[PDB]
């Protein structure tokens, strides 16, 4: 499952759009590569319309916002939809900020994918996980999405179905970007063959495979190479 | 002092908003989560300064100035001040390049607990090797009722009149990029924690030596990145 | 394999100030890798601050690799004072021919004269203007540098550097090399040092993609993606 999911992802190597936060680009490009896939960053508002229809799949992260990068994000997410490409939602922060709670409230009606946050989060889009766990069962039966809740245990559903995903190491939270490189892999596992739920689900099994190996080390410095390492 | 810090660091967990450059996001995060700190970017003007007045301490570093950021930077810091929450300036440049030299100049008048910077840069703020920009710093210290931190090979921290001065370190670390910007946000985190503000400051200093001379054990400056991250996290 | 060896020496010696408008995926690697060879990175991209800063750096790299039109126009306000200064330029033209607007903007860019071109085969294809790893856009290459009096580098599993008469090849590296992001745009920022060094410039733009291919065969054989970035900073040091 886990297996089958990494063989599929070489195989395919999809290619993904990625409209993610500063602080994140470089290691989520870097998770794409070392599991097979083709990350590409496109921020101008033209070429992002132009280039999301092209990609196999799109994600939209809006961990630094600004009101610019949420224009050419509107128009991405819209030109995705119109090519038949799915995009998957990361809303860091929301429900603590403003401006970008109200952005991912307007892109909601746009259809995605798949949802990957945190329990604050998710609650926050529907207005600890267990506590987020009906609050992702209703956000996945409103917009027939993937909700996936992240944590120490992972929590995925499509509004009937639930499936938990345990493992990984809590050395994983001292790194920064290890969620946010999540959705991008979550992101390309939509475009891929197969149940979405089950897929998003062996996504986190995988982000989490990877991260107990990483993690031996014990430090996490260490962490980021050996994260990389056993990706690949 | 420094084993103290990272006590302290540990035990309060700053919340730390940082308004950095572009070149040093990502290890900048690291370097605070590794210490135990919750770092956070946040740009967006009206982001920003909803978030300037809930993080515990801010950090404004000018290192790849834009006007919009310099917009969002400036409601930041007006936000921190009026809810109390120390800034600090990394005034990056500042002296060589004009923009960000004015925009420092003018920042400075809304009172940051901390400035972190090089001799140079020191100088150029305060309007006048490290120790050769100590009365500069002690000069710009009493004037602003702040900390200010020189650093180099020896960085020296004043108040305006104690001056305490932290050896240590290795060459190797300015062969990475970001060490120094990293410095800056620990020093912010550690401008929000219980004790003498200019002995936290210079125990930041320590601490990042201290990682840093680890660090320069495994020869070459790829190494030394894990390494430094690393040495800064226990257990 | 000999003015390899000479220009690790001579970045070293000199130090180049590398004035870097990157893309926002490398900008660290890009960093990194310049202080390991030994020379001095910048970014600057306020309009103002990148004309004034393009002016004194000894070297200008353009990377249109996530290009937006705030950032098109500080990269042209350094462009033309960069040539006002005779200080040497770049050009990595990431994607272009895959994306519109960053096409149109290189083909405005190479009026301003660049020192050096590197970019893939598709991308200096495009650029070129000629349609249908690296060999296959050697001819725009040639026709590229020819026009322009540039150098240009059409960088692969094997990269190609000419002047419009003079091809130089180099070989060697190693495929994980792509598994990786930025290792070309850094290699355009060292080709952007290059650019400043005493000697033929040709030879120095060839030299710079063999020590990144020496660099990365090394750091290679620690054999996945996440160790080979440290091992190929510290061989970049290493000497
Ligand atoms: C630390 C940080 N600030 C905005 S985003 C981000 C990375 C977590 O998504
Ligand atoms: C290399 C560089 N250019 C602007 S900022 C920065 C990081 C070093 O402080
Ligand atoms: C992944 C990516 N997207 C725009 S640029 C870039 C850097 C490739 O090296
Ligand atoms: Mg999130
Ligand atoms: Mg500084
Ligand atoms: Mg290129």
């Amino acid at each position: 499952p886990v297996a089958h999911l990494r063989h599929l992802l070489r195989a395919h190597s999809p290619l993904v759009h990625c409209m993610t936060n500063d602080v994140v680009q470089t290691f989520t490009a870097n998770v794409l590569l070392a599991v097979g896939a083709s990350p590409a960053m496109v921020i101008d508002p033209r070429e992002a319309a132009q280039f999301a229809a092209i990609a196999d799949a799109l994600l939209i992260n809006v961990g630094t916002l600004t009101e610019d990068r949420a224009v050419a994000m509107r128009a991405a997410v819209e030109h995705a939809r119109q090519a038949g490409k799915p995009w998957t939602l990361d809303p860091v922060a929301v429900g603590a900020l403003t401006v970008r709670t109200a952005f991912c409230h307007e892109l909601l009606a746009l259809q995605p994918a798949a949802i990957r946050g945190n329990a604050s989060e998710i609650l926050a889009l529907a207005g600890t996980a267990a506590a987020a766990l009906p609050a992702a069962q209703a956000l996945a039966r409103r917009l027939a999405t993937v909700v996936a809740v992240t944590g120490e245990v992972d929590y995925v559903t499509d509004g009937e179905r639930v499936l938990s995903v345990a493992g990984g190491n809590p050395l994983m939270t001292r790194v920064v970007g290890t969620g946010c490189a999540l959705s991008a892999v979550v992101a390309a596992s939509a475009a891929l063959p197969g149940d979405r739920l089950e897929n998003v689900a062996a996504a986190c099994g995988l982000m989490k495979q990877a991260g107990e190996i990483a993690a031996r080390q014990g430090g996490p410095g260490s962490f980021i190479p050996a994260f990389l390492d056993a990706l690949y």
